[PDB]
């Protein structure tokens, strides 16, 4: 019955989002979690694709105890209007009650729409630049993620992709 | 790991898709299930969002025990370009070894950028796919029997039935 | 205070789209007038352009006595996702409280997102189809028009367009 | 009947695009008025959404005696190519004349495309420009005394003031 | 420096539009040819891609000894607003002077914008058109007899014959 | 037939390109060249249209005596999706074999496609590239040398340099 919603690039997956995640499971029956940016790849920002993300949210929260039904993950696209953002996001998730950010557009936009929008329970060496900067610099990158998360990288070659890139 | 690829409508998931899918789930790992024509809602054709299909898929296939770890669910947009479809999917979906198809297009698409195509281990009839449940939804048919329960429930919470209704 | 909301092709501007109008006009403080379908252009349905249109309508409402403050024009392209065209809608005008349609499309869009919804009051010989139909065959297509619309068509050479197509 | 074109964001719209516009108004009998990057909102640069722009223009025209009869206010999003811009300006509008801008860019490429160009009759200073406008919402300032009286209530009433704040 | 301007899907390109281009060029110094409905492959109706399609003529305009000084082949995508393709095929290509197309639709467009607008000098009849060009493919009929030689060596590099079976 | 394919955005195309180009043609029997961001154009950075290119490509290979048989010319609009951009010029061209690319992106898209990539044979300085070409049109510097003729008359014909100045 109640459900809730939170956005991010997860550029890529950490541990990080995953103690958000958690965290947000305690107040609400059902996250929805949207892959921001979804049309971006191959930049040092950005390396993954929205495949390769929603391969990594998929595994990670399969390995840890997170039972499916309490769940959705989908990728999200940027658009070019910020007034439109919201009807998107409502079109491609389930109906939800409230919303997780700590970004002042991310709110404003859901506030304007109606929303109940908070920040984030939790905030977090964990970070996603923490993690791009270990993998191009050899550093300690597979401590930050998940296993099932080092996993995929480790299939799609994103260590060698992004220093190419570089 | 030995994934494939499914890709269709599904406008509602029903009994039938779900019995193919399963039927997939006994050759590979792991399936790829993309809802295609994601952009298409409130006509009488295709009348729930990519959202609500998400939704009834992600519902059904947890209320009949197959693990999360089975299965991935993705919302696919059409675009203008045949030639570039399989490159839109790659790029919204983990990778992949095998598309299962019977639409001759969907295949040769496939085919061309060199996967390996087949068509579904199962094919349902007529009387068990959407153009029946849509069919009954709005004649006051018994549509609940063709669905899985947790795709109905889906359906109440939205007023699908009021919608395509109302439409019609 | 009170904004009303019309969406129609207007291929083109005719007296029965006036007479709507300013019917809907005695409910509603303001009406939010959209050009719907505002891409399609040059087809025997659908011959002219938005800016063609944005004409006719501006021209129409300034020659019959309505004040500026009572309304507004607004060009509206169609798009891909249904779910998405109230918020293109919403993105594109001022704020409105209720939508007048005939149409279960646009009825339906708009309730789902909480708008009050309701029909025309006002039912209409004067239909595009038979304007169309009268362009092309040298009939008196001017009389179902307002003189204002006329002079347009006549600036933009409506009629040769019309029968070149045809 | 001789009609003028002129573009801008006008985010918001304030005195010194009134000015502007009055002066173009006694070299052309009709102007139509387009409301560049329409599709630009909620940010500190563009704050507001072609709609509650289209509100404020029609109020502000509206409340200084100007007839109906002498414009056309006009959305235009604007487009990854600057070789169609004016394309799909034309589109959007009613034939016209004769182009007002003191922009470079849209200068050349409607020059390029046959029509006469001008720079706007009046250039104003940087005080009563949108980004003081912008500026003076968000640290408290006198903003409104930059603005005619029915653009004040187009912000009052959608909130633009907190919702400024709140995006910075 | 007078040129010309055609446009056609040449789904695929066939010696009908190959006859036609070479009369039109009797009267331009140049000719810009459009592929046009460039988005649109893997249909019976339209069954090759932009670069298929700019292989064909390519390759069956250099087979038969026209100098590359005098053409431009170039792939055009529609699009969703009529009013703006012109502006659309302008900026893809090369000042022009004339078009050169049968289809009203075309001729208004261009006409409108200001642009001189005739027919094709040469129409070919239905038998050599891609219609039946796409019908011979699909019911194993002499297709190749329809086509430049250079054009069924490019549909039989890309599996074209094979394709539209399928599909 | 073994067939590279070469990506830029050429404003404009300068004889730089045009030594790539023809050392590139020693190592494939055919040449694929893509004027990217074909979408940018009236911009210092960009000036010229995708047409304007496809004109000064055509006329400056033509000029050369490199044979029509042995290269085409496509115009590819940049895309937002990185991990598409393979796909959308794959659409756009004949089949290719080979990318002869410089650019750590370019070359790792289309590498993770499956294709062989390699640097181009040529390097050119600073000086000859189409930085100095367009900074040397805003600032009445020797421009024309460093383009083919053919290229400076498409310049001449578009008053390119009057453009780039008002810009
Ligand atoms: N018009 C549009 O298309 C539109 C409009 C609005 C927003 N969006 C998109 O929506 C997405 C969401 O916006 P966003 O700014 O939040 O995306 P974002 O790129 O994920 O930004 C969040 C930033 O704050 C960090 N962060 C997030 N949650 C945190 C937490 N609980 N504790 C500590 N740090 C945290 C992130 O760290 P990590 O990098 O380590 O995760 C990241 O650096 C973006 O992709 C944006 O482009 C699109
Ligand atoms: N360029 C592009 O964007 C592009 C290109 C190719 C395909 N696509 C998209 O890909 C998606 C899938 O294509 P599609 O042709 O498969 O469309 P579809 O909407 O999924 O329809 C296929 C038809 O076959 C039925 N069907 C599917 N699996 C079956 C089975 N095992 N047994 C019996 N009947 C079965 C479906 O029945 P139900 O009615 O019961 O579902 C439906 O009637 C569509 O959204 C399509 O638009 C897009
Ligand atoms: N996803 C999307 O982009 C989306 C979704 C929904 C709707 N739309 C658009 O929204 C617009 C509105 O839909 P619509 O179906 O109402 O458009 P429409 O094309 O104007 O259809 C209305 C039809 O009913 C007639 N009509 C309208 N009001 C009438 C009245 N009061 N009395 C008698 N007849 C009346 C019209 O006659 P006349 O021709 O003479 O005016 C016309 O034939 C359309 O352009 C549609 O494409 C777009
Ligand atoms: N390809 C495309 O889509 C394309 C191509 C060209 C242009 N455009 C669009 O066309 C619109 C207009 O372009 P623009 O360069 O004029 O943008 P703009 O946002 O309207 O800015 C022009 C600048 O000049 C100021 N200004 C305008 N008129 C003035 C006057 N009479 N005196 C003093 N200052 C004046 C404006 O001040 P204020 O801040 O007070 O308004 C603003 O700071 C924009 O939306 C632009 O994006 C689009
Ligand atoms: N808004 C837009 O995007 C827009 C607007 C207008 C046009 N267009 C595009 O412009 C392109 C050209 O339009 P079109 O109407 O000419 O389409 P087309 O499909 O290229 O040609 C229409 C028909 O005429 C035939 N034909 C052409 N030249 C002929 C000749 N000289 N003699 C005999 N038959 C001849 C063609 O034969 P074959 O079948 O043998 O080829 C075809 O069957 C199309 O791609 C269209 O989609 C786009
Ligand atoms: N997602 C997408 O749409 C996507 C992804 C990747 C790439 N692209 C596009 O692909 C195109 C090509 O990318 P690019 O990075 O190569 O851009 P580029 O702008 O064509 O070239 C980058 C720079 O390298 C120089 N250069 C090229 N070849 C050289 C050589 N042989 N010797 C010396 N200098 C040389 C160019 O010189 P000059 O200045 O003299 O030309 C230019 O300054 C661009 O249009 C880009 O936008 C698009």
């Amino acid at each position: 019955t109640m459900r809730g919603l939170l956005v991010g690039r997860m550029q890529p997956f950490h541990r990080g989002h995953l103690q958000v995640i958690k965290s947000i499971l305690e107040e609400v029956d059902e996250l929805i979690i949207c892959i921001g940016s979804a049309q971006l790849s191959h930049s040092i920002e950005d390396p993954f694709t929205a495949g390769e993300r929603v391969m990594m949210l998929t595994k990670a929260l399969s390995e840890n105890g997170i039972p499916a039904s309490r769940y959705y993950i989908i990728p999200v696209q940027d658009i070019e209007c910020n007034a439109l953002w919201v009807g998107h996001i409502k079109m491609l998730t389930p109906p939800f009650d409230r919303v997780y950010s700590g970004n002042p557009l991310v709110q404003r936009l859901f506030s304007e729409d109606g929303y109940e929008v908070t920040a984030p329970p939790l905030f977090y060496r964990y970070s996603g630049t923490e993690v791009r900067r270990r993998m191009l610099d050899d550093g300690d990158w597979r401590s930050l993620l998940p296993e099932s998360v080092v996993e995929v990288i480790d299939e799609i070659n994103g260590v060698e992709r992004i220093k190419h890139l570089a």
